[PDB]
């Protein structure tokens, strides 16, 4: 896979960002990650995570995977680099999200991810608390 860059427009929630990606806005829901709606426990907690992520980062990077690269209500489907750091995999590892949504084709991630979640359960971080 390969890194792209883009700019943060806006934070959204634990799992989707604005950013702008070749010179258009769009609406990027991160591969692989389910986190609990703002109305849900650990949902805030989770929006706030990635808000702090995606605003404090110098260099935004999105990268797609091999599969479909939007959802059927057009958001971005990809992994979302912070400075390096990907956030899909970040919010995982600290218990903000499950994993979850692993489509074949696009879930090159998978395992990176599942075993950052084994770490955040084995701490009983978050929603495994
Ligand atoms: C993460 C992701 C979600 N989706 C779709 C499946 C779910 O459809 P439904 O809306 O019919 O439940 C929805 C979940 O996203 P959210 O967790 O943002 O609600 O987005 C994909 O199709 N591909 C994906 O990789
Ligand atoms: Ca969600």
């Amino acid at each position: 896979l390969h890194k792209e860059p883009a700019t943060l427009i806006k934070a959204i929630d634990g799992d989707t960002v604005k950013l702008m990606y070749k010179g258009q806005p769009m609406t990027f829901r991160l591969l692989l990650d389910d986190t609990p709606e703002f109305n849900e426990k650990y949902g805030p907690e989770a929006s706030a995570f990635t808000k702090k992520m995606v605003e404090n980062a110098k260099k935004i990077e999105v990268e797609f995977d091999k599969g479909q690269r939007t959802d059927k209500y057009g958001r971005g489907l990809a992994y979302i680099y912070a400075d390096g750091k990907m956030v899909n995999e970040a919010l995982v590892r600290q218990g903000l999200a499950k994993v979850a949504y692993v489509y074949k084709g696009n879930n090159t991630h998978e395992q990176l991810l599942r075993k950052a979640e084994a770490q955040a359960k084995k701490e009983k971080l978050n929603i495994w608390s």
